[PDB]
């Protein structure tokens, strides 16, 4: 039995057609260096989504390896539970809070920003129940977001894919469009005008649902799986202005945009936010172990911390919350990050990245080319004009990941967009091999639908 | 500035009275080896819970550690996303499927207990819609069960601490009763006759609420975290026939049982469970790497498949999905477990524990003793005859929990039921130190409750 038909035999995938998977079998990733990975046939490719929008310092950080084997000798498991706890996640916690970009008061950790984002939902009920407010339960989301996908934060997650055949959103998990410009804004409307009109849908939601119903409003400050969305000029300031207006949280879903990806350490910061809450994962430790981090301010810290003293403890917690190993990499993570100045020099390589590939901004199959720090997406169309697809939406986007697989270029297809979202420790040389490789992919493609005009 | 006062500053804990921990702060746990832990004061503990019900081998196995480093420095992270695989996810799949009790088809991984039986809700209802049952989503589970603590998992969980303030159990999520003997049943009955009751309720609720609404049973063979409740003889195989009287799945939740915790490799093979669906979290990496799995037979993943096909993929999966450093860790602690014998050791030290425990069973607040393979409660009562609490219901359990941590073990209290789950690597005088530190811890709550 090989190694693929023992995958094919055992393994249920994630986001994987299962029929489909039996016939082709698996890609095998058999080791990684730096930026890279190589196959099982000894093919490398650059890992220009940094596996899942998260492997900040590349695939072979010796530093981060180590802190794991010094705490693995240390204490290799303990928990947080019933006043317990350890080293490595108050020194986190502590980090997490100081380097907040607005005040911050406690740190909740679980294993996963699924996890994570279902946990802010359990603690937002808590904490309405706590201030007498058992009505103020509702949640705002929008369409296309991405929240992950336990049954509530799934619900609280926009795409289709996510719910289609799973019954969902669950009820009191509502949807306001998608703050896509190039998709959804009226013809001949400007940014700021789009942005009104979606403060608008939310006031409106908000005032038919009855405002002291509606608890939180939860966002990606970019919207990342849902296809590298940068909202509109204006929407984040306008947006918040409804929020408080009715006294609903502000939650920042900052699972990819955390620690540098969007050209300051936080997506907040970039675009303006004051959230409540703050959401973690991913390049929290660039995956090298399953973390996530909750931060939430004052106020809800204290609501939450009194009712956990009227109902003897606060009910709730993952065996994982807090794991040493997870939080003492996450920690050593976090310090490489400082001390190699990757903020700013992300910063400048998302440059470079874009300079790179604007170059295609006219060509004809490029429809949108969106982004922002070392994030970034190209959307590609059959029809500039109508914006229609080529063939099926989605053909585009399939053809081209295809391809730059085939050029040594690991990508992600959402529809018809391609995304990049590179290791923040990608250098310059680098950058230019993903933007060539790109340009292959997109040659090939255009060949393969031959444009004419 | 010191430790414990960033602790308090910084960290919201699980499981605890925050207002309280902002006056005491914590206790923090500095470093660990074999089935102790040690205090920043260097005090040392037995870990009498191994952990979190966990940590099967202990705190200091080197394997376990060689073996994420070695996966660390060949591929530190990716996924199983859109096809992509790695060696650890599928030597471990074909692992976790070959030990299987009874004949599997695919593994599912997470990395959390709550996380895939989150998962396993959301693809009963895929299922079901894909075999054109929309009606046929309703879950079944018991009073007291411990399933986890998603909104999800937490609404499968029948202890009030993990809904109260959370607006939980959501609607479709039904519970039937606890198979507490001791508490639940009536005067003079039998484990079997109280069986068959219990046998009758699921089968009443299932026709009240329409069996056609009814999609799956889950529960833990023996309940761990809601107070280490053995099921009465019979139980299993009565629940059993209802559930496929009426085409309902049987969902086993091995997150505490699975891996030689109860004097098998699985509660399910202790007590004669045939599920269509199994769990496992734990002990798989000795808690070493936050790592969960699902099990599924034939017919569940050839529905899956086929609507995975129909919609175009399977909308669903973790970042942390069959990490490599966390799957090459729990494929090394499986191989130990079995290389070691330690579900025969287990076993053995299972016996040491429950007639070092018996011991105490005439003492005036010892309530009952409960348990099987290595996992064992006491419950302490104000009064035997009433089985009534002192004061109220947990005070005996929050000061025995208390006396045992001064005492140097590390136990956890459920209500007024002090619980034992060690490692399996524990030795014999190692139980007698446990047990010890038990008689001690009891000595002092007797003499705390007084004449």
């Amino acid at each position: 039995s090989s190694l693929p038909e023992k995958d094919i035999q055992y393994q249920l995938h994630p986001y994987t057609n299962a029929r489909l998977h039996q016939e082709l079998g698996p890609l095998i990733i058999e080791r990684g260096e730096g930026i890279y990975v190589y196959d099982d046939q000894g093919k490398g490719y650059i890992e220009a989504m940094a596996g899942l929008w998260s492997a900040a310092l590349g695939f072979s950080n010796q530093r981060l390896i180590k802190a794991a084997e010094q705490q693995f000798n240390t204490l290799p498991f303990y928990h947080l539970f019933s006043h317990k706890s350890h080293r490595p996640s108050i020194e986190l916690a502590e980090k997490l809070i100081e380097m907040a970009p607005v005040p911050m008061s406690k740190v909740f950790f679980t294993n996963s920003g699924s996890e994570a984002n279902d946990t802010v939902v359990k603690m937002v009920w808590y904490l309405n129940n706590a201030l007498g407010k058992p009505a103020k339960k509702k949640f705002i989301s929008r369409v296309n977001g991405y929240h992950g996908i336990t049954v509530a934060s799934a619900s609280l997650t926009g795409l289709p894919g996510n719910q289609r055949g799973f019954d969902l959103p669950l009820p009191g998990f509502l949807h306001v469009g998608c703050p896509h410009h190039y998709r959804f804004a009226l013809a001949g409307e400007s940014e700021e005008h789009f942005a009104d009109r979606l403060a608008v849908e939310l006031e409106q939601k908000i005032l038919a649902e009855g405002p002291e119903t509606i608890a939180a409003f939860i966002g990606e400050p970019l919207m990342g799986a849902g296809g590298v969305i940068v909202p509109p000029r204006t929407y984040w300031e306008k947006i918040q202005k409804v929020c408080r207006k009715y006294d609903i949280l502000v939650i920042a879903d900052e699972v990819i945009c955390g620690f540098g990806r969007t050209g300051q350490m936080f997506g907040s910061q970039t675009f303006g936010i004051q959230p409540d809450i703050m959401v973690l994962s991913k390049q929290l430790s660039s995956s090298y172990q399953p973390i996530a981090a909750i931060l939430i301010n004052a106020p809800v810290f204290e609501g939450i911390a009194d009712q956990s003293q009227a109902l003897g403890a606060l009910g709730h917690g993952f065996t994982g919350s807090g794991h040493p190993v997870a939080t003492a990499v996450a920690l050593e993570n976090l310090k490489i990050i400082e001390e190699e100045s990757l903020v700013e020099h992300a910063a400048q390589m998302g440059q470079l990245l874009r300079s790179g590939l604007q170059h295609f901004i006219d060509h004809p199959l490029v429809g949108e080319i969106r982004g922002c720090g070392l994030i970034a997406a190209v959307e590609l169309v059959g029809d500039r004009v109508s914006k229609a697809p080529y063939q099926a939406l989605g053909t585009l986007g399939r053809y081209m990941a295809g391809r730059a697989q085939e050029h040594g270029m690991i990508t992600r297809a959402m529809g018809d967009a391609v995304a990049f979202c590179p290791p923040l420790i990608v250098n310059e040389q680098e950058v230019g091999m993903i933007v060539e490789r790109f340009a292959r992919a997109l040659d090939d493609t255009t060949q393969w639908v031959g444009p004419g005009g």
